[PDB]
């Protein structure tokens, strides 16, 4: 059985975020919406991937580019932090993520952040830690 009815909404913010921040996963999704920013998300991490596909019903995931409620960027656990940032490249779009190669790709946050300054594109960084937000943002400054 099927019925697909819900509170639609029109998002208008001129405004937009930078630098990193100490939001999750849903805060991310709606300033995502909101200002129809890029978010690069990895299949890799069915914990993300169970989360987007149920409030952006209907899709069984996909690779690439993923227009999906969000504009999502679908990229392997085999490509590389440096691969997929020169990938990044091309698009040069606002970003919102997490700190990408930081853990579903075996990073550290210092490894994380180093391997971020080359993405050339800005990029709103989440971290599931306030106190780790100043880690993250020294690690920024110093390299």
């Amino acid at each position: 059985g099927s019925h697909m009815v819900l509170p639609s909404e029109a998002p208008n913010a001129k405004e937009e975020i930078l630098g990193t921040v100490s939001w999750n996963l849903r805060e991310m999704l709606a300033h995502a919406e909101e200002t129809r920013k890029l978010m690069p998300i990895c299949m890799d991490v069915r914990a993300i991937m169970a989360t987007i596909q149920r409030k952006y019903k209907g899709i069984k995931i996909q690779e690439g580019i993923v227009d999906y409620g969000v504009r999502f960027f679908f990229y392997t656990s085999k490509e590389p932090v440096a691969s997929i940032i020169t990938k990044l490249n091309s698009l040069n779009e606002p970003l919102v993520t997490m700190p990408i190669g930081y853990v579903t790709h075996g990073f550290n946050l210092e490894e994380a952040a180093r391997c971020m300054r080359s993405l050339k594109a800005p990029a709103v960084v989440s971290v599931s830690s306030p106190d780790a937000v100043t880690t993250y943002n020294g690690y920024l400054t110093s390299s």
